[PDB]
């Protein structure tokens, strides 16, 4: 009737069609589903209108080093925690697991040393010949520089304290991309000497296990280098050493805990060696993809992409698997544009990784920025891992709101939610990743049709057969149920 | 045939495929303009190439107070000042011109007062009937506290630096969108009171002009409340008396300057005014469009969009227009989602912006995250007034690499780029946006293209009718041509 009736009907309608193009939108709730997703969606709606309205800050925006203990604070992390979100797509090996328990387990054994570099950082290594050969940093034993500090608890929280990257505000410490990867680095120098040790290693793929079941995420794709695991006497064993022992570990772990999914690896190389030492590695993955066709999924090159070399600049030895006759199919994982540049040799690597029919893009930060690739990526099926804390602390975003990624969510792209390395930055397996994303990455009027979408798509697009997805749809769906029917007895009144 | 050349031949093909998409990428260069195309993608493709491999910082991309000097000390940012960029589409009245204006003429006239403020904030205003009436204040003549300051140069610079936002770091010292919008603010309440004199006025909408033409912009769109303008017996005048000031100023200075092209006015109201108020200001909009159709355009609401009334909630004063008999066309020019929020009423304000048939948008950083809003807004062919500086320095972005529209810009969307408030934080008219686009919204291999694409867009997307916009182009062209041969005959060999 009223003219302003039909611009309000119009206006509904423009509303719906833009909205509903979110991610999560097929998502249809039950009425208990929808029970929980009014829970979440109170707590964030009072946040988004008490910061814009109040004019107040927007903890779940903000550093995660200031706004992880608020998240700890909140009923829908609480939700989250509980919830069973699927598979972490996105893992490496080093940095899954706590650092307390590197601190509390591993620097307790025999023959473990530290020392302090020229840098002011702590370095542990394990030696079984006596204490390690190096001038360049005086070697002490973990056991006897406990014993002599007199306080025990305060030592162990400062060797976590010179190990984690929360210890001080990434953003403030670190103030620019380069320094804070050079601490990112300078963490991983610092834990190379003691997680390469093979029971050590075991004992750590082991605890990255529980973890990640521990915060109901039952599925993980893990990327390792799988070399260099080392015993007391000085031997050191091969990739393809590593892969059985992650292998046995997984065995091990899918038997006593039937509700687990699995785990699955793949191989990392870096993007600063030397083409020949790459192409070594390609062979290497085609040979294990081939040995272990289920558990070894492919290959990827880590390292960070703006100051290192392009993928381009690896083609021959990317191009080794299907140069064959018969050609050779070896899956890619690759670590694609997560850079902050337009047009340069690093985004331009989302090229290469579509043409080389990579499974999986790792962040792809500078992907929206071009069209073309978008729009293919997206039609060859090739999901986006993205990972937010990630992003923020390593220096590609500052306000989680101000993410590359967004749009892109809001228009129903194929993207996983997953963490990088949750252990180097003091965070959750899945869940405070989780919580970001529901409150930075999705509009008011989204709470739970995300999150579970987010859940399904981190089976739906992950490296395992058919057949092995549909059973893992089936075990999430079981927890999953077993969540939502819990969550809702516990705040639904009787 | 060969394995490598024919994916060289796939990925040079897709590059090239998905770089076509981008703003500007079908403009053609003539060997003159190549050449200018080529000093400025040298120029730019070493600051790149500096900032990423040697890990320094990208001072292009960093806050506008660090990276001013250094914008002044390029060669690239010299080019952009003599290249005549057409029209600023995007300005308001009372920040169009420098401050250094205000504090060298305006403070320097009769009736002239001064005072600091409870927040230790300069205010000038003008009574000419004695000190003012206020006394919150103590308001002494600006002529008394000059003579005793001893040194009238380090007064006349510190009466800039307690109105000036530049004179610190924003980014740090109101590290809040909510802080430094109170700066904003507060310097809009420190000259309210001596700007709206009506000589003073007057001038300063001719400086406004002449500084506009002397950085080589021939065109401008300039929104004004139009209304309030006083003199010194405390006549008020209404929002005619000053349209036809401006009107008047703008034909002298086309006068003057055959080589402008001109001036036209929009009518801004704020957006937390009572609906009554704002109702009776689109009545006086329609009025002074059917009054004055060729210099006013239409009507506009500003203010901080995060904390106040949605264009929904305007809704009856936004359809008046349209509900008479017979119904009356108002054009609009609605700032709209000039925020980091999803799926709120500051970026839903889009969809009632795109439903009254706005003429354009300004800002819309929040566009790209709804895409049938992007869509429709494309199809209808309303166009964007990007504000680089603008939107980094009020807290909707930090690194302006990573601003919102930056891959609208790369699918070829409708945006003209504009400065806002320029003299609010000491930047040039428009040639700071400009260079700030240049390095920061486009890629690696875009340099002259883009920027004669924002000239044409900010002819074709003006509210000039159709047979001015082709004069306008013409006068354009003529001096396009003249600074495109005088600089490559600067810089060709021959
Ligand atoms: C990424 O995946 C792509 C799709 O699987 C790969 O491209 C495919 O590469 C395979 C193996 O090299 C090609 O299959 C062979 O093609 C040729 C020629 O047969 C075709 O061409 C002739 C004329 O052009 C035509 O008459 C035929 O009907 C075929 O169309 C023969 O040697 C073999 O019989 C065999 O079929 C595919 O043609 C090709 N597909 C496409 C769609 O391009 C690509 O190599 C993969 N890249 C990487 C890095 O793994
Ligand atoms: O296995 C350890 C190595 O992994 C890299 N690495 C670890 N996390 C990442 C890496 N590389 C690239 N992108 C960011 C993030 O995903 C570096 C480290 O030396
Ligand atoms: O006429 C002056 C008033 O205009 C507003 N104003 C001026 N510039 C802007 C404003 N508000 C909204 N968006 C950002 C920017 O474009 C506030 C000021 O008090
Ligand atoms: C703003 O804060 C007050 C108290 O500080 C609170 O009552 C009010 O609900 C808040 N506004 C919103 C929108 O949450
Ligand atoms: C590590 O410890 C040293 C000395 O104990 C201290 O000075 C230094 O700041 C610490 N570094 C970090 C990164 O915690
Ligand atoms: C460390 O944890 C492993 C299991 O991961 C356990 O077997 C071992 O006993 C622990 N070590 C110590 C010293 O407690
Ligand atoms: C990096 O710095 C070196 C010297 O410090 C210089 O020669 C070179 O041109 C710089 N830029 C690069 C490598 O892009
Ligand atoms: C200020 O500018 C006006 C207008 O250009 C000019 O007439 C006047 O002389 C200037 N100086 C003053 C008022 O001191
Ligand atoms: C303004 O001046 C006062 C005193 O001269 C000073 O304390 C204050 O910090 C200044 N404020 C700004 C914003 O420059
Ligand atoms: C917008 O224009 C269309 C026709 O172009 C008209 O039907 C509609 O009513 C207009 N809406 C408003 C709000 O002016
Ligand atoms: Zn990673
Ligand atoms: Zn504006």
């Amino acid at each position: 009737l009223t003219s302003k009736a039909a611009y309000l009907l119009k206006r509904n309608s423009l509303i719906e069609e833009d909205a509903s193009r979110k991610l999560g939108a097929k998502i249809v709730l039950t009425n208990e589903e929808k029970v929980l997703d009014d829970f979440i969606l109170a707590e964030k709606r009072k946040l988004i209108d008490d910061s814009r309205l109040n004019q107040t800050e927007y903890m779940p925006a903000a550093s995660f080093y200031r706004s992880k203990d608020f998240i700890d604070t909140t009923f829908a992390y609480k939700i989250i925690q509980d919830m069973p979100k699927g598979g972490a797509l996105h893992l490496h090996d080093t940095a899954s697991a706590r650092i307390d328990w590197i601190v509390s387990n591993a620097t307790y054994r025999d023959h473990v040393y530290m020392c302090m570099d020229q840098d002011n950082f702590v370095r542990l290594t394990v030696s079984g010949t006596g204490p390690p050969a190096n001038s360049g940093c005086e070697w002490k034993l973990v056991e006897t520089e406990r014993a002599n500090s007199g306080d025990i608890a305060a030592f162990d929280h400062w060797l976590k304290s010179n190990i984690s990257l929360l210890t001080t505000d990434p953003l403030v410490t670190y103030p620019s991309l380069d320094k804070v990867w050079g601490r990112f680095d300078k963490h991983f120098s610092q834990l190379r000497g003691i997680i390469y040790h093979t029971p050590i290693r075991r004992d750590y793929y082991r605890q990255i296990l529980e973890e990640f079941r521990s915060d109901n995420v039952q599925y993980v794709e893990v990327r390792s280098s799988l070399s260099g695991f080392f015993e007391l006497d000085g031997t050191v064993h091969d990739a393809e050493f590593g892969l059985n022992l992650y292998k046995s570990v997984t065995e091990e772990f899918q038997r006593e805990y039937p509700d687990f999914i699995g785990a699955k690896i793949i191989l990392s190389g870096l993007r600063f060696k030397s083409q020949e030492e790459i192409l070594n590695e390609v062979k290497i993955a085609m040979d294990l993809h081939k040995k272990y066709p289920d558990f070894f999924l492919g290959y990827d090159l880590v390292g960070q992409e703006d100051p290192n070399f392009s993928l381009l600049h690896y083609l021959d030895a990317l191009l080794y698997p299907s140069i064959q006759n018969p050609p050779y199919r070896l899956p890619y994982f690759f670590h694609a544009a997560e850079t902050n540049w337009q047009e340069t040799e690093v985004d331009y690597n989302l090229a290469d990784a579509l043409l080389l029919n990579t499974t999986r893009v790792g962040h792809g930060f500078a992907l929206i920025k071009h069209p073309r690739f978008t729009e293919l990526a997206k039609e060859n099926g090739v999901a986006v891992e993205v990972n937010p804390i990630s992003n923020q602390i390593l220096g590609l975003v500052r306000d989680v709101r101000n993410h590359a990624l967004v749009p892109l969510i809001a228009d129903d792209y194929p993207i996983v939610i997953s963490s990088d390395d949750p252990g180097a930055w003091e965070a959750s397996p899945l869940s405070h990743d989780f919580y970001v994303a529901l409150m930075d990455l999705c509009g008011r009027d989204t709470a739970l049709t995300f999150l579970k979408q987010l859940a399904l798509n981190s089976i739906r697009y992950s490296a395992m057969s058919d057949t092995e997805k549909v059973a893992a749809k089936a075990k999430w769906t079981t927890q999953w149920d077993k969540f939502v029917k819990t969550s809702v007895e516990g705040l639904k009144p009787h």
